[PDB]
């Protein structure tokens, strides 16, 4: 499992946000680096809520997966802080935060080139998970982290990474399973044991919607009840103004899991644009 990192070396700084039953902070780690050097490294500290500690098994196994593989688009895990009454994951601090809020805050300066480049990097990471027969389970723009911006003054591209899935939808309560419509695929609302590789093909389609909709949240005007009726009337998401990917979004968000294209195919289609 995890490298154990002592409390004496971690220093909690500013709240950066929250996830599902989790508090997320910028931090500082003291450590001996390469050549016996001493570093004080910026980290990310993710605390499992005090009330929801019973979820700690899924909370840590979800991070356990990312640390079992190694790929340039997967977020690095440094270890777990050892306190006592706490569950703290220490992870790679990414300077530019969530694609989620980056898209909102930059909604007007994103040409479909920048979008397409980020989608290719995301499919690459999802294709690597697919060949390893490994389920993520929570592909959403808020689980995507921006290592590097475009540098509009050179021709460099952005570079993103993919973070933890967090607590499994296997165990979360149903009210929590139903606001993440349309990220949770329709079979998993039926019963979360429908979790399969095919889950990520649906959710990737929803993230593709988010990336094109300047950070709107799909179906944000609907409450839970209506979100369920969205799936029972088997509707689709509307096509974004930026519409070049509306077909790919729909092919990915297929109501039959066995028909969702492989990420091999998703990449090829994604590459066939000018
Ligand atoms: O939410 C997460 N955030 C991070 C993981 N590693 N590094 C981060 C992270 N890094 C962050 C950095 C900022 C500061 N910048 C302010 C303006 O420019 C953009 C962000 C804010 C929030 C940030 N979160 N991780 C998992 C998906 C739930």
């Amino acid at each position: 499992v995890f490298h154990k990192i002592r409390n004496e070396d971690l220093i909690f700084n500013e709240s950066l946000g929250q996830g599902t039953f989790t508090k997320i902070f910028k931090g500082v780690r003291r450590e001996v680096g390469d050549y016996g050097q001493l570093h004080e490294t910026e980290v990310l500290l993710k605390v499992l809520d005090k009330a929801h500690r019973n979820y700690s098994e899924s909370f840590f196994e979800a991070a356990s997966m990312m640390s079992k593989l190694s790929h340039k688009h997967l977020v690095l895990n440094y270890g777990v802080c050892v306190c006592g009454d706490e569950n703290i994951l220490v992870q790679e601090f990414v300077k530019f935060g969530s694609l989620d809020t980056y898209l909102k805050k930059n909604k007007n300066c994103i040409n479909i080139l920048w979008k397409l480049e980020v989608a290719k990097q995301l499919a690459a990471a999802m294709h690597f998970l697919e060949e390893n027969t490994l389920i993520h389970g929570n592909v959403c723009a808020k689980n995507i982290l921006l290592i590097r911006e475009e540098d509009r003054k050179t021709g460099n591209p952005p570079f993103i990474k993919l973070s933890d899935p967090g607590i499994s939808i296997t165990v979360l309560p149903k009210d929590i399973l139903q606001e993440r419509i349309p990220w949770v695929p329709p079979e998993c609302i039926e019963n979360p044991k429908n979790l399969n590789l095919a889950t990520d093909k649906w959710s990737f389609g929803t993230t593709l919607w988010e990336i094109c909709s300047g950070g709107d949240k799909p179906l944000s005007a609907l409450d839970s009840q209506r979100k369920l009726q969205f799936y029972e009337d088997r509707h689709q998401l509307p096509a974004p103004k930026a519409a070049e990917l509306a077909n790919l979004i729909n092919n990915c968000m297929d109501y039959e899991p066995d028909h969702r294209p492989s990420f091999r195919a998703i990449i090829r289609d994604l590459n066939s644009l000018f």
